[PDB]
């Protein structure tokens, strides 16, 4: 709620918000092989999770609380990781643009826009690297790139839009961007 | 011009872009009493000045080159220190609003908007503090708040006159009241 804009939480040469780095690193240390990571609700309500995003070493918390605070963080950003300026344009694309490569090309062009601080694209890259690392231990945590896209795309885009071949295309590019991180 | 956005050059808790801090501190050390500071074209062309901003100690440079790089920096920012949305609103209120105190109240409200990264207001505050320090030795450098406003308002607002006079007056007053 009081979470500052991504552009105010860090700046190059740093690669991601320091709070998001703590969350991701704690979650990867404690939950990389957890087969319900990001798929089960913890006991804590949003007000308790928000308390966590201010105050301690995060490795001290239950991994399912960290996973919920991670989702809480993405929801409480004043503007989503993928700004609506970008989402609005991607949703407007015609059926004749069928190439996932084209959607990805446009996402990168728009999000790298000078009207959008570089921090947004940097944060997304950091998240994609996290999702890719999780998908590499899928034999144990059961997380592939597509499931991760379906779980987190609504948090990254924060867009209420009726499910179309457009919304399916947003989910698909996130899927592709996770798979092709390395 | 590869100069990054103000919001990409630093973030809280830092108070201003590190490159702008280096420029300001060097200029204040070498030119605080210079009767022509910021009013003389130096020898260098824009490409040479950009080399200096795309990088070792700035005190090694001629003060008139530093002053030109300072202006070059403000000109090369992808977005001006005072965003165009803010300038556009202040200009459209020009005939109907005549009060200086109201314009100042509005500039602060608009630039502090949540849609505008905090770095812009922080940079403007840093610049105003520099301009005020210069005006304290105006008897020697001839830079008072009015002259400083006329020189730098077009760079801060990025406007090539008439509706502008209210903008210039805002900066003048903001320089004067740094306390």
């Amino acid at each position: 709620s009081t979470l500052p804009d991504l552009a105010e939480q860090f700046a190059p040469p740093d690669v991601a918000p320091p709070l998001l780095i703590k969350l991701v690193e704690a979650i990867e240390k404690k939950g990389l092989e957890c087969s319900t990571l990001y798929r089960t609700q913890s006991s804590s309500n949003p007000a308790e999770l928000r308390q966590l995003l201010d105050c301690l070493d995060l490795e001290m918390f239950d991994v399912h609380v960290l996973a919920d605070a991670f989702k809480r963080y993405l929801l409480d950003l004043p503007n989503p990781v993928i700004p609506v300026a970008v989402s609005s344009e991607l949703i407007s694309l015609a059926p004749e643009v069928q190439s996932s490569e084209e959607y990805i090309q446009l996402l990168k062009k728009l999000i790298r826009s000078p009207s959008i601080p570089h921090q947004y694209w940097l944060t997304l890259q950091y998240l994609l690297k996290h999702f890719f690392k999780l998908s590499q231990t899928s034999s144990k945590n059961l997380l592939n790139a597509r499931v991760l896209s379906e779980l987190f795309s609504p948090l990254l885009f924060r867009f209420p839009a009726a499910s179309s071949e457009n919304t399916e295309h947003l989910i698909k590019i996130i899927e592709i961007l996770i798979s092709t991180e390395w």
